[PDB]
């Protein structure tokens, strides 16, 4: 089956930045990026979440506001993905700490589900900070984890014809048991979504 | 079944350096490591390999296995702390090199059951990527459909001591060609007895 990633070799080259293709699960397709952000990206985007500070318009975790940072990121996260960047939600934040885990899960709806019908396609998991330890992301059909490292990501897509596939991406967050981690989502759907 | 690695969590500890825990695929055990070599580590042992000046002693496939000396003595001492078995059953620091339009066909590192060589056969492998390679030069497990593309001061674990023979046979693995560029790698093979 053909994928909606489809970038070769070992390096996505895009406007900004140059992501490093790490390694590859071939189905369903996971991929672990490197150099997907930079240091002081990861610092400011988890400062910005925290902030309650917003943009003034006439008239668990969030999703973050729109600005000249976060723009320059959906763009560069949209050549990953291959995916305009109007189809994704908005990076998404999400933070957890010791002793807590987030259950295993698919990212996708049910077929009977009402978001069903421009269900999410792919995902990207983007390591905001360095994890002292625990808080994997796992696919326990699987028997792989991918180990929070700031400024890496996990690429995962369930767009596949052989809906089999798609049930292997259920995947979850494993228990911090040091420290506290916090990651970026960028949830991708069929069609425009806005 | 348990592994000889054994390292909780997302960072090895070793004397010198801060391995980094990347992903793991959990059995077989492979397991992908960052910051495992320095960038300039990684310059000498190519330029090592390079060389065919070599110190002599009384008494005398691809690749080749480095001399002892002070980096590679300090590198295997790194890598024992990743693979948790003495450094004394480690074969020394191959470097191998391949070109564009070249590959590493698919193999087993261990030897065949029986054989003389399995006698004190290899348990496990550490491969580390030397440099950036333009395009190409995965290092591919077949049966897995699990590939780990090269990035300099990287590096791939893989163990193949298990009970169960078939996960050994799971880690069958091979370089895939290298499309654009070069490839460097260095290899520390690790055997079951001491082997120096
Ligand atoms: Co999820
Ligand atoms: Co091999």
């Amino acid at each position: 089956e053909q994928t909606i990633f489809d970038h070769k070799g070992n390096v996505i080259k895009t406007e900004d930045r140059e992501i490093q293709i790490i390694s590859k699960f071939e189905e369903p397709l996971i991929v672990v990026l490197g150099n997907v952000l930079s240091d002081e990206e990861c610092d400011e985007l988890i400062e910005l979440s925290k902030s309650k500070l917003a943009r003034s318009k006439v008239g668990s975790g969030a999703f973050l506001d729109d600005n000249e940072l976060t723009a320059k990121i959906e763009k560069r996260i949209s050549s990953i993905m291959n995916v305009p960047a109007s189809h994704g939600e908005g990076l998404h934040i999400l933070n957890y700490e010791v002793d807590q885990q987030y259950k295993a899960h698919y990212d996708y709806f049910a077929e009977h589900s009402r978001s069903a019908a421009n269900n999410r396609i792919s995902t990207l998991v983007m390591y905001l900070n360095d994890v002292e330890e625990g808080g994997e992301t796992f696919f326990p059909k699987l028997n792989l984890s991918v180990h929070p490292r700031k400024g890496m990501a996990v690429y995962f897509e369930y767009f596949y014809q052989d809906q089999s596939l798609n049930e292997l991406t259920l995947h979850g967050g494993a228990p911090v048991t040091k420290g506290e981690k916090w990651i970026a989502t960028q949830w991708v759907r069929r069609g425009t979504y806005k």
